[PDB]
């Protein structure tokens, strides 16, 4: 038990959240963002020897967890990946939901039928709720997260890119992270586990040129101002679902699931374009047939804030309140062993370049 | 309905060995070669769950335990990776020896500085040794194991592999695992970590029209008659190594260890060429620049047996014993679960599958 963490490894719908629920010492930070840049600054071996081979691989993902310090929240939370920190994750938020009601880190009212779990993210206070399996004390159907405030950012952005992609048409938008949202049609490929290397290497690509090109800034959370996840969409193959899509992010490793910040980054844009109403269901569909299903549930104009989309017709910047549904398992219990002689306590990628 | 395992996860120089020590269905079989086949034939919902993704990954690998059942052993053992499953393995016997010590599974003689932890296996009798750190009971500096007999099997093979690859020339070697083992060099690729896509794809084509152009049978092991690794070696980087190399099996995986049958098969190899000797230390590098020992320890002809590199005035085939030493960590003590409602509860993957046209 020398250098151990204890771990509730989950997946959703097929993408890894390794939850870190004890091992680390203090980590200094008055908020969850500063703690964020506490780890990554001074301790980002850990990430990688939670992230990466041999006690992971390289489409691992994870959080750690804290106490809460926002007033009202049931837990402090830090994601993790391949290549960094990301402010917010949808699918390890419903991940922590689950756990955090499974474990029992969050009681269940007596003949409660839903469980409200706040999580307090580098992105802000994220609200969710275990929906329970109806005969049950603690056994949890599937959970939902109401996400920070969403928005379109910048349309239209063009983007050049090398051959075989070159100029390329994307759309910037916050669900959680700044995305590239792109249509795979304008990449020249398909989305397919045949072209999955192909879709890697053009949303490094895309990540790349246009944090060169582009500078974000969140206008509310100044720590937020890069572009960390590129969601290439494309048609639906289940018939539930309106839209596939594969999102690169980390050291371009793809989400399985559907991704949550991508799918609220995604109806914040459909919204903005007149496409989705208030209550009314997308559902998004990934590279493994996952389906996360989306409503937004309220929009607000912010009067004297405004984002590159926003016009001056309008008074203010427009955002949205998504809420992402799904699933998650827990598919393990690991405590994780750190032998200071050992060769590759700080993790290892054979991922080209 | 839940199932639940636990697994002794650990690495031998970078290469996973998931030790599955609790919590499987009882399985029959007589022998350890078997319990794999009942295994692969009936559930191997079981390998594929503990493995893949997510769960495991692209380049996961492990191990069940069983009872022993061959005189002398002390656990048997039973191999599993991405596509299948191995009849021996190295890097995993390695950090069986190892886990077995270190856990107390086998118990440390009074003052011992070495363990003995033989393993039943699919391919026979491994004896292997815990080496002890100084001023411990059950701390392990590092293992060593005596593999089955391995052999040359045949020589020169020409196999011609699709564009850009063309014809290549290999020796076909049993190790515990056949392999066919081929100079990096005869491919055009480098052994880099830049390489490695290209790598596994050249391992899989290889070993495809390998087993399709030549057919091999262990004339011990009947259930041996497949070549189910492919070993490509070149210059060390490492000046202490003789080679380094990259073994492709399972599903297109690649080991990240130096591979323990692949450094026993190029051994016997070499032996039968003259260029080793009896006691003599070679040292094979992995991609990662892992290091692996090995001793030839012994040499025998088997009267009246013969495979198609032994000679017609010979009387019969030439087999080696190797000994193989490297080092195991304990990288995670897990309990694996399985709720019968998840979807991916079998495991997935996204690699592709390749072929020739
Ligand atoms: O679900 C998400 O938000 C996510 C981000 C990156 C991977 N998954
Ligand atoms: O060490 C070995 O023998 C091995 C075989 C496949 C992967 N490693």
């Amino acid at each position: 038990f020398k250098k151990s963490f204890t771990c509730i490894d989950m997946h959703t719908e097929g993408e890894a959240a390794r939850i870190v629920t004890s091992g680390l010492p203090h980590i200094p930070g008055s908020n969850m963002a500063e703690k964020k840049a506490y780890l990554q600054e001074n301790m980002d071996y850990l990430r990688r020897g939670i992230m990466l081979e041999p006690r992971g691989h390289d489409d691992m993902f994870g959080a750690f967890l804290f106490d809460p310090i926002e007033e009202g929240a049931d837990l402090g939370i830090v994601f993790m990946d391949t290549g960094g920190y990301l402010n917010m994750c949808g699918h390890n938020s419903i991940a922590a939901v689950t756990a955090a009601v499974e474990t029992g880190i969050v009681s269940v009212p007596a003949k409660a039928t839903n469980v409200p779990v706040v999580l307090d993210t580098p992105a802000g206070l994220v609200r969710g709720t275990a929906h329970l399996q109806s005969g049950t004390e603690s056994e949890v159907s599937n959970a939902s997260i109401i996400n920070v405030p969403s928005f379109l950012y910048q349309q239209d952005v063009v983007v050049v890119l090398p051959k075989p992609y070159g100029e390329v048409r994307v759309d910037i938008a916050f669900g959680g992270n700044f995305f590239a949202i792109v249509p795979a049609e304008q990449l020249g490929i398909d989305i397919s586990v045949q072209n999955l290397s192909r879709l890697q290497e053009a949303g490094e690509l895309l990540r790349t040129e246009i944090n060169r090109s582009v500078k974000v800034q969140h206008p509310q959370l100044p720590h937020i101002n890069t572009v960390d996840c590129v969601e290439i969409y494309g048609p639906p193959t289940n018939p539930e679902a309106n839209y596939k899509n594969v999102v690169i992010f980390g050291n371009r490793q793809a989400d399985r699931s559907p991704c949550g910040t991508g799918t609220s980054a995604k109806m914040a844009t459909l919204y903005a374009k007149g496409q989705l109403r208030i209550g009314e269901t997308f559902v998004y569909e990934s590279i493994l047939g996952s389906l996360f299903q989306g409503r937004v549930l309220g929009e607000e104009r912010i009067p004297g804030v405004k984002v590159p989309v926003t016009k001056d017709a309008e008074e203010g910047m427009l955002v949205v309140t998504a809420e992402i549904t799904g699933k998650a398992f827990i598919m393990g219990f690991n405590t994780m062993l750190f032998d200071p002689t050992d060769p590759f306590k700080n993790g290892f990628t054979l991922k080209q370049y």
